[PDB]
């Protein structure tokens, strides 16, 4: 009722003092190796992209000796977020992206952070015009540890294969069928059917 909204407004006005609390926490933060990281963690919410800017900057001088680049990877993705929030998203930043993620995969057996950061990269490049590099990295991280990840990822790389331009779909079908049988082994039955169906269109259109 109306009194329900009285209490709702009571609640939200009570929450405003928490935003003042976090302003005070920013104040206590402004003036160490993990201190720089916790700063960026904080002002994700505050929106200080400039601070995240200098944050991953200081992070490179910090992790230079420190092989723990998973944290530095996350610094590069926070750089990316800050960037396309501002809208710039420098090409070179994108490079740091894999320089963030894929490189560390070589040294450390850290699969799930690879998955998450790779995906968020996939959609951020979906915002960009470049839909391919996500597919090619996605192929390599596709197969391992599972077919459920594998088959879905092959589907996404499939539609990427022709988001901008189609050509050379022989390989397209020849791998999405691999995705579909992995569906049939463990993935969804119905989506196995639908991927099979679209692959059957591609089959019918590619005789040569």
């Amino acid at each position: 009722d109306n009194l329900r909204h009285f209490v709702q407004d009571y609640a939200v006005r009570a929450l405003i003092p928490y935003i003042e609390h976090l302003v005070a926490i920013l104040a206590e933060g402004v003036t160490a190796e993990l201190q720089t990281r916790k700063l960026g963690d904080l002002y994700f919410m505050f929106g200080h992209y400039n601070l995240a800017f200098q944050s991953y900057h200081q992070a490179k001088r910090d992790f230079n000796a420190d092989s723990a680049w998973q944290y530095y990877a996350g610094a590069l993705e926070m750089a990316a977020l800050s960037a396309f929030m501002l809208g710039t998203a420098q090409r070179k930043t994108y490079d740091y992206m894999e320089d963030a993620i894929v490189c560390y995969l070589t040294v450390c057996k850290l699969q799930q952070f690879a998955t998450r950061a790779t995906l968020l990269s996939m959609e951020c490049l979906k915002t960009a015009r470049l839909y391919s590099e996500v597919a090619k990295q996605l192929i390599r991280m596709t197969n391992e540890e599972s077919d459920l990840r594998s088959a879905l990822l092959l589907e996404q790389a499939a539609y990427c294969f022709l988001v901008t331009q189609p050509p050379m779909h022989r390989k397209y079908a020849f791998h999405i069928v691999l995705a579909g049988n992995r569906y049939s082994r463990a993935g969804q039955r119905k989506h196995a059917y639908r991927c099979y169906r679209q692959a059957y269109q591609v089959f019918q259109k590619r005789e040569w």
